[PDB]
């Protein structure tokens, strides 16, 4: 097993948590969107992570390509604005998660 994809075994292990402070923070706030550089540092603040706010954006980036239809990322100028789609449960997004992540084999 190569680094990249050690490194990204890594990352993946850690998005069902990251998934869940991420659900928290927006369910504490009012506003249906936030910037990645906030939801990013409140993440970090959120938990006890390991990560940087840089290290926060690249596991964000990776949940909102493997949930797509929960997590949508959109550039407006020089920000980009995180969504969640708020009529999915956490249950489903869940299994679904652990789903692909089983189904890439590594």
């Amino acid at each position: 097993r190569c680094p990249e994809q050690e490194l990204r075994l890594q990352r993946l292990e850690r998005l069902p948590e990251l998934a869940r402070v991420l659900r928290n923070v927006f369910v504490s706030e009012r506003k249906p969107a936030l910037t990645m550089e906030v939801v990013c540092a409140r993440m970090v603040d959120s938990c006890q992570t390991a990560l940087s706010p840089g290290e926060m954006e690249k596991h964000l980036v990776l949940l909102a390509e493997l949930l797509p239809d929960w997590l949508s990322l959109h550039r407006i100028r020089t920000d980009t604005y995180v969504k969640l789609d708020k009529a999915v449960d956490l249950a489903g997004l869940t299994a679904r998660l652990a789903h692909h992540v089983h189904a890439e084999g590594l």
